[PDB]
């Protein structure tokens, strides 16, 4: 069975590239980890940084999560990210997404032992 931290890495890490490679990056990447196996996730963000740099955020600025919980953390500085937002013309199995590359702070929810990221909360 997939652990929370594993699902996190699967859904949000893309250390192999520095930025979105084309305006079609989201379309390609959301197909790739069986990520759209059942549905077209409304919003999904990819972090173009080492896992070490992202797991490090759980020891940075403690913030409230958008849902009210207080196990969230904001990165000290900015990170290379790509925001994937589902668009109009989506027709499962052909999910359609807008690719948005930006240099931003990330907010993640952390848990466990080791204390790691398990959900992507926001990019600010």
């Amino acid at each position: 069975k997939e652990t929370a931290a594993a699902k996190f890495e699967r859904q949000h890490m893309d250390s192999s590239t520095s930025a979105a490679s084309s305006s079609n990056y989201c379309n390609q990447m959301m197909k790739s980890r069986n990520l759209t196996k059942d549905r077209c996730k409304p919003v999904n963000t990819f972090v173009h940084e080492s896992l070490a740099d992202v797991q490090a955020v759980c020891s940075q600025k403690n913030v409230a999560c958008k849902n009210g919980q207080t196990n969230c953390y904001q990165s000290y500085s900015t990170m290379s990210i790509t925001d994937c937002r589902e668009t109009g013309s989506s027709k499962y199995p052909n999910c359609a997404y807008k690719t948005t590359q930006a240099n931003k702070h990330i907010i993640v929810a952390c848990e466990g032992n080791p204390y790691v990221p398990v959900h992507f909360d926001a990019s600010v």
